[PDB]
């Protein structure tokens, strides 16, 4: 299903680019939402955008803030009291009847969805504030004209058959649904690999969105998808050594990648869910979350 | 395990060829066991054998034509449709657990011994009168042995071959946490004594190798996911070990011909409590590395 919530932030517009004023409500376990913190702290957005982190222990209600399931990193709403992610979106529209998904981008002035859809939010984030921003924070773009349509082509299958793909493994409940997902999935990654032998980035030689959307999966492949979501034909860490590489590059060499990581949080998000792992233990290892350079 | 009898000249269960039957399932590490020494000792043609199916039921165990799975088997001898028909043929009045591997008798028609750990040493000696000589000679629990292999089966036995089971059947984080750590110092301590060994005692093969084995080559495969026994693999996390299991299935046929990896994984992972989409990964590709 998907957000419906798709406006921008433009001269102009019903949403006028300003300080202060947009606010992001993430879960640090999603990793569509953790998209937008990573840009927001490479764009360095961090004072001109708020954040509030939710609790990853998703509820019948869907995602409730820290004081509703307490978890440590997890925050209270600081602004309506809302309990439950799903406030914000009837606070917004009484009548939205779309999911109440995570990540949201919010208008604080006239306290509705400015958008929930994080492929458009980090775009938003490339030049939206730039006018706020110093002047090497302004200058980076992660969507950059001459990199945009090589961008795109990578991203069409890193998204259906990666970013997606571990979920189609992962809530099949038929083994035929299961191999379906989980075959692509793992040619996707042959693929990636390729690309990525020699190269730190996936496009054009530099940091790009293509390297944050497949970051968000890749960091969560290991620690969690392997296991809870049966991706498991090999591991990033022994089975990838291109991607492997890519993925420790970014992790330990830029500070967005890994101060928005929260393993605790991924962890305890995925094997919570008992659909899936009725038992609700979650697993020690593997140990490293990620393996040094 | 209740049906503890040994096979002995002169006593209630004598030494013959064609009389004890095995019933297993290739899943069951504790059955495993029994079909290695068989095959180690050279057995197939004196003991026979029947396979379970892997589809474990609410009636326990089925046979293959009641539950088909390939290379499940029907019963030969009475038409049994799970398990617990022949404990009940032995004894209908049996209170115990319906577990295999199951020692037969088919002249009494009684449960000689369903405990894995004996049934092995009994395949030592007890049918060497009809076996060629060099077959006859293996002994994998030898008196030179015997004190150093208990010493390693105690610790083995208790934090490893039931270490695996007390952490994918806890059902608190603690309890889980309380299994897994010392199933993984357990084969930390393993990994040393392996490394440039090939067998863990006596520098030959012994009953702790396929004690050990029975364990070490399902963990890859179905422990560290289904179990969650992912502190590390055997196969990236314990070289010395990943060694030594290689060279045992690879180079001993006893081992590979008796290790069925989609009975293995169509066992655990059709466990609902555990595993309630009943779907069995793929991976990890493959079940066991070559050498
Ligand atoms: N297309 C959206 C997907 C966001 C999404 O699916 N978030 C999940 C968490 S990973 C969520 O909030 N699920 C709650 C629900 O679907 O009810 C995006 O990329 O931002
Ligand atoms: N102590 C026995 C254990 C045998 C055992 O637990 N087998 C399991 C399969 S791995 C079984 O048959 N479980 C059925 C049940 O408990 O009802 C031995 O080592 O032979």
């Amino acid at each position: 299903k998907a957000s419906t919530f798709r406006r921008f932030i433009e001269k102009g517009g019903e949403f006028e680019p300003e300080k202060g004023r947009y606010h992001l409500y993430v879960a640090y376990s999603c990793p569509w939402a953790t998209r937008t913190l990573i840009v927001r702290k490479i764009k360095g957005l961090e004072e001109i955008v708020g954040v509030t982190i939710v609790s990853p222990l998703f509820s019948a209600h869907g995602w409730p803030f820290g004081d509703v399931s307490p978890f440590p990193g997890a925050e209270a709403d600081p602004f309506y009291n809302a309990q439950y992610v799903r406030d914000l979106y009837l606070r917004a529209d009484p009548k939205y009847e779309g999911r109440f998904t995570v990540p949201v981008l919010w208008d604080k002035k006239t306290e509705t969805v400015v958008n929930n859809e994080s492929s458009e939010i980090i775009r938003i984030f490339n030049t939206a504030f730039n006018e706020f921003l110093p002047a090497d924070k302004a200058a980076i773009h992660l969507y950059p004209e001459a990199l945009k349509s090589e961008i795109d082509e990578i991203n069409e299958w890193v998204y259906d058959t990666v970013n997606n793909g571990v979920y189609k493994a992962g809530f099949a409940t038929t083994q035929q649904a299961y191999e379906a997902a989980v075959i692509p999935l793992f040619e996707s990654l042959d693929r990636l690999e390729k690309i990525l032998t020699g190269k730190d980035y996936l496009v054009g030689d530099q940091l790009t969105e293509a390297d944050v959307r497949l970051f968000v999966t890749i960091i969560r492949f290991d620690p969690a998808y392997v296991g809870h979501f049966k991706c498991n034909l090999r591991t990033i860490r022994d089975g990838y050594p291109a991607i492997h590489l890519w993925l420790r590059k970014l992790y330990w060499n830029n500070s967005a990648f890994s101060e928005t990581c929260k393993f605790d949080h991924i962890k305890a998000s995925y094997y919570a869910q008992k659909n899936v792992n009725p038992t609700l233990v979650v697993p020690l290892g593997p140990i490293p979350n990620i393996l040094p350079l």
